[PDB]
């Protein structure tokens, strides 16, 4: 079903303190607006889902595999399914758009219940 | 594929049609496409088997998906299932929209490679 979204009206959910997420999806795509509070860590994880990210606001230190990059608006990244990554913010926090294919089923349920 | 980081100032631009300037990157299943559209420009009606989503970054875009028409501005987003007909137009300000495809659009991938 084709759809239009206003993100000011998409309810947010928190999988972990310091994170607020607004997730929408089609069949094979999920878009997730992640607002991360200052000085907050996303613990290291992997998943079969391919992921991409687009910086919108603030600063994010991202580790994908062996690499550690500091990311700001104007930057984007791609992560193959199965590749380990973790992240952290500094003083300013960040807003990052995460993209998954296929959608993350756990976030889908949390978005439904938000 | 291999993990990759991109600086948009370094991603080369291509134009599939007058009034459109694009920068595309892709993983395997995902393509991200930054589309700058000139003022008062029409995107002719099309359908594609690829799934599409879009995120407004700057300006204004009137988008028609199947039966519904909406005017989109930053703060808004859209989803288009594979095969669903859509068209769009800009007004005086033009726009910047982030288009997302799964799987990647073959034509855009080739133009990005040649950019
Ligand atoms: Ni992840």
């Amino acid at each position: 079903a084709p759809a239009f979204y206003d993100l000011t009206e998409v309810r947010s959910f928190s999988p972990l303190p310091g994170f607020a997420m607004q997730a929408i999806q089609g069949k094979n795509l999920m878009l997730n607006w992640v607002r991360i509070e200052p000085n907050t860590e996303m613990p290291a994880h992997e998943h079969p889902h391919e992921q991409a990210g687009v910086m919108l606001e603030g600063t994010l230190e991202l580790t994908i595999g062996e690499e550690t990059r500091v990311l700001r608006p104007g930057m984007a990244y791609t992560i193959p399914g199965g590749v380990r990554h973790r992240a952290r913010t500094f003083e300013d926090g960040c807003l990052v758009l995460d993209i998954f294919s296929p959608p993350r089923e756990d976030y889908a349920r949390m978005a439904e219940d938000a």
